[PDB]
């Protein structure tokens, strides 16, 4: 019971309180919080929070923390997981895996690799790219000016010349899954931060700009590097091979800390492989900045200063490419080395498919667990030790919908026309959470127009998830006058509905029903962590039916079910899919 002249404070209170205090009340959260300079900023994103909370979804509950950026802890993670010695790795590892890279490499493409255009370099960069312990400029303002410094450095390592070469060392500031912590007891209330190690936004345009090709992985010669790949259609050409077996069975990828795994020899491997691709004259490039790499001195942001003994360092250019590369093929030669199946034969009986050190591959009920057995020791000795299980083995999926893969599973979609497809799948809480969080920071408060985007961007990607794929149509729904921000992962142009048709290749219309089971299970976790009321599908249903009743064509019609509610379709005008501020550039 509080007293009168201070019940006002609660006319503002939008959550639940997570103070747990134990003699004092504890009213609830706000809706905003505090910068870290002081101003008052929003938590979530406001037109998908205020829908979400319009039926029984409790933002306070969704699975979602943020990592610790503190300094007592950031060292923790670096004495945690960097702080190693390089692991002990068989002889001929090194020899018998560049055996394996030469079985699948393309000569057309041998020794054709060169430098690229600062006009293609510039293209879809990310500006505020870090700036490095003792660097001024950040990329961009390198760009603007310092572009000559940049074409010198290129010309010391052409030259293979002196280059003080050392990587800055940042906890990485971001919003992260809490779903499986939470669905346990543990509670978290953030979770440790992951320590980014990076050259200095000058040696970085440097080496990105000569090795455009091969860090950018253009013409794609990674066997099953699935990472220009659009995540939204990559199982219906997995469910291909799959279909392609007899007793088929996928076998993923686990390795304890990649990065932190990754041997001097490992690097040099890569440099090998590297110079394949590369003229003759960039060579020495290569090998001087290889020879770098192989021991790193590491200012972390702090001042305190250690010599890495090579790993991988997350922000070098380097690291989607190296690091795939290398682990399709130490994964491909952990299989072989299983099975007894020889290298050049690898394709015959699997298919593999790589994205960093995620992945997994496919093949016959028989090698797959001859394989998930053996390469537990294999790939150990061979210098990736695998995460430890209480199966012993490696995780085995005998179902096709049991494939987890970047963090994503296959969801059975089934069209009007009584054909069917695989989407990308995951748990609705976490997706739910990350449609929430979500705030774009081009820094700016957010528009409708940023919000759009997203929903635009959750739709291509989600649209199996009825309660998603609601929400999006509902934000798209608001201010049609207003295009979307190009601040998302996606956006379009014209009509967002003509625009799912252009990259989905059906209309979202024709979405007649999604894997029960399937689905089922995605959603169980939303009643366990109680984000959800039972009321929840009801009441996003008739959100969307008051808009779409009346006489019109309305954009929240593309839902079925809503559709059969009103009785009205919705007839679609074109409209073409993007991307934003681009990571890797998808290839649509
Ligand atoms: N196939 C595919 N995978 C992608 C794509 N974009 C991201 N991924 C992967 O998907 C995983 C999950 O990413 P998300 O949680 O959706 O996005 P995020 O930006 O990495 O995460 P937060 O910003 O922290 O919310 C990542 O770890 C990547 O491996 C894409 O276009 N295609």
């Amino acid at each position: 019971v509080i007293r009168e002249h201070n019940k006002w404070i609660l006319k503002k209170i939008r959550f639940q309180g997570n103070l747990n205090t134990k003699k004092m009340l504890n009213p609830g959260k706000l809706s905003e919080q505090l910068d870290r300079e002081g101003r008052k900023r929003n938590i979530y994103n406001h037109q998908i929070g205020t829908i979400m909370s319009s039926a029984g979804i409790r933002l306070e509950k969704l699975p979602i923390v943020r990592a610790q950026t503190d300094t007592k802890t950031f060292h923790e993670a670096i004495r945690d997981k960097i702080d190693k010695s390089e692991n002990r790795q068989n002889p001929e590892l090194h020899n018998k895996l560049l055996e394996i890279f030469h079985t699948i490499a393309q000569p057309t493409l041998k020794h054709t690799y060169g430098e690229v255009t600062w006009e293609q370099l510039e293209a879809g960069v990310n500006r505020k790219g870090a700036a490095g312990f003792l660097e001024k400029k950040n990329i961009g303002e390198v760009l603007d000016s310092e572009k000559h410094l940049v074409e010198q450095l290129v010309r010391d390592l052409k030259a293979g010349r002196k280059i003080k070469y050392y990587e800055t060392a940042i906890p990485k500031n971001e919003k992260r899954d809490v779903s499986d912590d939470w669905q346990a007891g543990d509670l978290v209330v953030e979770k440790r931060p992951r320590v980014i190690q990076y050259p200095e936004a000058k040696t970085r345009l440097a080496i990105t700009k000569v090795m455009y090709n091969w860090v950018k992985q253009q013409p794609v010669v990674i066997p099953g590097y699935e990472g220009k790949t659009p995540l939204f259609n990559i199982f219906d050409k997995v469910r291909k091979e799959w279909d392609s077996f007899n007793e088929p069975v996928a076998v993923s990828f686990d390795t304890k800390a990649w990065d932190t795994q990754v041997t001097s020899k490992d690097l040099q491997l890569i440099g090998e492989i590297q110079k394949y691709y590369y003229k003759k004259e960039w060579h020495k490039f290569i090998d001087t900045i290889t020879d770098h790499m192989t021991e790193v001195p590491v200012i972390t942001a702090d001042g305190e200063v250690y010599i890495r003994n090579g790993q991988r360092g997350s922000g070098q250019p380097d690291t989607s490419a190296g690091n795939s590369m290398l682990n399709v093929l130490t994964m491909m030669y952990a299989f072989c080395e299983s099975t007894g199946v020889p290298y050049k034969s690898f394709n015959r009986v699997a298919r593999i498919h790589v994205c960093g050190d995620d992945g997994f591959l496919i093949t016959e009920k028989g090698l797959g667990l001859k394989f998930a057995n053996k390469g537990m020791q294999i790939l150990h000795e061979a210098g990736k030790p695998q995460k430890i299980t209480e199966g012993e083995k490696m995780k085995v999926a005998y179902r096709f919908e049991d494939i987890e893969f970047c963090s994503h599973t296959p969801v059975p979609v089934r069209w009007s026309d009584n054909t069917s497809s695989h989407m990308a799948g995951r748990d609705t809480a976490v997706i739910l959470s990350k449609m929430a969080t979500r705030l774009d920071s081009s820094g700016e408060r957010g528009t409708t127009a940023y919000e759009k985007a997203v929903a635009f961007s959750f739709l291509l990607m989600y649209s199996w998830n009825p309660l998603v794929r609601r929400i999006c149509l509902l934000v798209l729904s608001q201010q049609p006058e207003t295009d979307p921000s190009k601040h998302a992962t996606y956006y379009y142009k014209g009509d967002p509905i003509g625009a799912y048709k252009d990259v989905i290749g059906r209309n979202l219309s024709e979405l007649k029903r999604t894997g029960f089971e399937k689905l089922a299970n995605l959603n169980l976790s939303l009643s366990t962590l109680g984000v959800w009321t039972k009321h929840t599908s009801k009441r996003i249903i008739q959100d969307c039916v008051a808009i779409g009743k009346e006489e019109g064509n309305w954009l929240v019609k593309p839902d079925r079910l809503i559709s059969s509610k009103t009785g009205h379709l919705y007839i679609p005008d074109k409209g073409f899919t993007l991307q934003g501020k681009h990571y890797e550039q998808l290839q649509l």
